């Protein structure tokens, strides 16, 4: 019964494949950002910011896709893998590598998808000088992420957490439609590990159910 | 001990701050920006990114400064004020406040603190002015709400504490704060707390 409003967009990705990953039961709910569905008065009272995802779980309302990632894993903690890990110290990695996602491999990314897949809503001449400067600035992440993962299988160890799992939803746009699969294979273990984490079965439904 | 990197800058002040609100001992080690200390090899080995904080605990390293803050109060968690809360849902509030805090409030707000403190008068307009929409959706929420999370102090609350110090002092715009009645209110209550005090105190410019 727990609902989760905007399926199709990517945000909302990290909160479905948490879901998935984890077996529990959920609704979707569609939002027409293209008509501003978001930044209407019924949305508003569920997210004040205006962008998806919101999460609706009876009595309860929980917003910003990584809160809702790491809220499904504790609630349900005890099932599933645990994509927050055994220990104190653990968790302190996943949540590292979390704000890592959050604070500098998506900014840049996100001006990537933006600019090429979203061009229309961005206005035109086209920045193509801040397309150049995101683009070097990802790789200059993804510089990091080879160099790390070499030394372990997973962000956080060698346990599949909430981290990788926050990448799932805007990678894809990466090697896909924004044009750019080679950032990845360019890079011999992050393209291993990307390889790993997105045939992983929860994200293969991810994709099959929630796109288009 | 545990020891935090970089105490002089203002996002390692998240971590300090949460580490005396929970009574726990510490030590500080400077980071020098004009030696470029932080792109040479022995700090990239604790920090990747070559960015400030950097947090060792005996054999365990952490940074980014809100997963320090998590890992802190929950490490600590019986002792001190519960800056997690207390339940699951509790706790789903307080992630979620501090992820507004991290992809919402603190960008434009970087922006000011590098344009106004640290030097294009177009991208100042722009960051204020996104900023006072973010400031306009806290001031509906304190409304309802004591503290961002419900009625309890939190880490998503503690993590507003350094940026905006800038926002209301050096970069001259207490306004943005004083103008909006509830989230002003909240502003002088977190700003009062003597463990963000005694860490102004120790450790500003
Ligand atoms: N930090 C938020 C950002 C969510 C977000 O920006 N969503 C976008 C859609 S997507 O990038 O995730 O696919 C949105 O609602 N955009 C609408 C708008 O800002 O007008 C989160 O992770 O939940
Ligand atoms: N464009 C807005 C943000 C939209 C966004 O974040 N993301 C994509 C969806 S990625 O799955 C988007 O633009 N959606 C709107 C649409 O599809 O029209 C802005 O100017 O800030
Ligand atoms: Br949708
Ligand atoms: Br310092």
């Amino acid at each position: 019964v727990l609902k989760v409003y905007g399926p199709h967009f990517a945000s909302p990705k990290r909160a479905l494949v948490t879901l998935i990953e984890k077996g529990v039961a959920f609704e979707t709910i569609p939002v027409d950002l293209m008509k501003g569905e978001h930044k209407q008065p019924a949305y508003l009272a569920l997210q004040p910011f205006g962008t998806v995802p919101a999460v609706v779980d009876g009595d309860y309302k929980i917003f910003e896709s990584r809160a809702v990632m790491r809220y499904v894993a504790e609630k349900y903690r005890s099932q599933g893998p645990d994509l927050l890990g055994k220990t104190v110290e653990d968790r302190g990695q996943v949540e590292q590598w979390l704000d890592v996602e959050a604070t500098t491999y998506h900014p840049p990314l996100l001006n990537l998808t933006l600019h090429i897949m979203f061009a229309s809503v961005m206005g035109f001449p086209s920045d193509e000088k801040l397309i150049k400067e995101s683009e070097e600035k990802l790789a200059g992440v993804l510089d990091v992420y080879e160099a790390h993962l070499s030394k372990s299988k997973y962000l956080a160890g060698d346990f599949v957490s909430l981290a990788d799992l926050a990448h799932l939803p805007f990678t894809d746009y990466l090697v896909g439609p924004i044009g750019k699969a080679y950032m990845i294979k360019d890079r011999k273990h992050v393209s291993a590990w990307w390889d790993d984490i997105s045939s992983r079965p929860a994200w293969k439904e991810t994709v099959a159910k929630y796109s288009f």
